[PDB]
């Protein structure tokens, strides 16, 4: 059995919460509230030859939040970090995130990008392909997910699980 500790980290309303609460509870809320106080839960995984557990910290997304973000984010093995397909000024946020991790997280953290509302995509603002780029110049692993139907959310802790 493996142990890891993941962070979520991302701009107010793109689903950081509401990825996390699919993953962990297999729910998903229409309306759901913003974070205030980084909230914390578990979820195991099966892989081929482990079981993997994730100790999760969904972070407050509002920048008056930002500068609580490093007590989630040190020590972490992890991150996810979270933008909207919907709204590219989320997606520049979302960079800036990565950056900040790059500076100083764990140099070995293991960072995901998620594009998160894929179902929005009749409303998309950040090309897929773009965005791909992005993440390979950056050493990211990027899926576009949606909380909502559950696209990719599955697989993209399953594939952070089996880099860690
Ligand atoms: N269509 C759609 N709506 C989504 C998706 N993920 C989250 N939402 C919606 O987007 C809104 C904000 O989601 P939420 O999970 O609270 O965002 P957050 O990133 O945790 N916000 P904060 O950082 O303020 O806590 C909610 O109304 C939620 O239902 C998704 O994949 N698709
Ligand atoms: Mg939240």
């Amino acid at each position: 059995i493996c142990q890891f500790k993941l962070v979520l980290l991302g701009e107010s309303e793109v689903g950081k919460s509401s990825l996390v609460l699919r993953f962990v509870k297999g729910q998903f809320h229409e309306f759901q509230e913003s974070t205030i106080g980084a909230a914390f839960l578990t979820q195991t995984v099966c892989l081929d030859d482990t079981t993997v557990k994730f100790e999760i910290w969904d972070t407050a997304g509002q920048e008056r939040y930002h500068s609580l973000a490093p007590m989630y984010y040190r020590g972490a093995q992890a991150a996810i970090v979270v933008y909207d397909i919907t709204n590219e000024e989320s997606f520049a946020r979302a960079k800036n995130w990565v950056k900040e991790l790059q500076r100083q997280a764990s140099p070995n953290i293991v960072i995901a990008l998620s594009g998160n509302k894929a179902d929005l995509a009749n409303k998309r603002a950040v090309d897929f392909q773009e965005a791909q780029s992005y993440a390979d110049d950056n050493s990211l692993l990027f899926m576009e997910t949606s909380a909502k139907t559950s696209m990719n959310v599955n697989e993209i802790f399953m594939a952070i699980a089996k880099k860690l």
